[PDB]
């Protein structure tokens, strides 16, 4: 067996960071954990509050363009009251809909990546 | 107040999925979560045993073309003992060199995805 035991942290690609810091922390709700020199760019990351794995938010890898991602799901313990605070917010929210795996929403960030809500079950 | 705990999971961009499959289980050693059918194709989920975030091995995103991830880092309680274990597998490990973010090692999978290793201090 492998000594892995989780994902540190995975890159989001965005255009204008300090637009995409203010979305994630302040409408989506994270934590900033981190606004510092990196060695390719403004090392930008948050998390919610308390969570193993966290997000950069990156603009230095040509392979992912700005607003690039999908298949981004983040658990929620209130979908439907996380959509109409996003709603609020002035975030257009896809759903909620009932699936087979859990009650679940999308929306986009500034940039256009997308950013799934789910609550299962 | 945002009621999202964590990352469920994220997407990483494969082309042939049993290949990939073989290279996230029997190579760096993930747990094989689900390997079902999915709305846009073959759901196939991997995570390091006991992980919360999980990742699934896409291929129904024009936007992430097979192999383009970049930034991914997971967390090993054992740099040099992973790296050296897919070292003996048969995977290009460049490192383990230590880092101000911590001691961590680089390497890609069948797609050419680019994938982090790192032990904090």
């Amino acid at each position: 067996h492998m000594a892995i035991s989780h994902v540190q942290l995975f890159s989001v690609p965005v255009s204008d960071q300090e637009k995409a810091k203010d979305f994630y922390v302040e409408t989506v709700g994270f934590d900033l954990l981190a606004d510092q020199p990196g060695v390719h760019g403004r090392w930008l990351q948050v998390a919610p509050k308390g969570a193993d794995t966290s997000l950069v938010l990156v603009d230095w890898f040509p392979t992912m363009p700005p607003g690039s991602l999908r298949g981004l799901l983040l658990r929620t313990d209130d979908v439907d009251a996380d959509c109409a605070r996003l709603q609020e917010r002035g975030v257009a929210v896809d759903g909620p809909k009932n699936t087979p795996w859990g009650r679940q929403a999308m929306f986009s960030d500034p940039d256009g990546n997308v950013i799934g809500l789910n609550q299962p079950s």
